[PDB]
RNA sequence: GGCCAGUCUGGCGUUUGGUGACAGCGCCAAGUUCUUCGGAAUUGGGAAAUCCUACUGGCC
């Protein structure tokens, strides 16, 4: 199942083939995303589970914003993509 | 495999919408119908839907 902070690849969509992050999650099937670039938090984008591929990384960074504050801020979802490509 | 509900000429752009196929707006292209021959108007197949191909979402 999707955990706050998992990065995904966008499979289908306009916005397909962008990696972003999975900062809710509705039910087992659908998520919202965003990435804190084109897609900030106040567009977050509803997404089917069948639409993305999970990738085995969580950001600790927008993991941590959710514990502390219940929200993710459009500059550490950013942060965040940035640190996964660089490392992976 | 079965059923329900959807999408429509091709291409690409888009921090617009859509879970999605896609759509909107844009321009490029093809077919077709026009022309004042500069350029306009259109759009899967089919005479037709409770039809069909392809594709998408859901259920079994």
């Amino acid at each position: 199942s999707p955990e706050i902070g998992q990065i995904v690849k966008i499979v289908k969509g306009r916005d397909r083939d962008q990696f972003s992050v999975i900062i809710k999650r509705v039910d087992d099937r659908f998520v919202y995303i965003a990435d804190g670039d084109k897609r900030k938090v106040d567009r977050a984008k509803r997404k089917n589970m069948n639409h993305l591929k999970l990738i085995d990384h969580i950001s600790p960074e927008v993991r941590h914003s959710f514990e502390e504050t219940g929200k993710v801020t459009n500059g550490k979802l950013r942060f965040a993509l940035k640190k996964f490509l660089e490392e992976h």
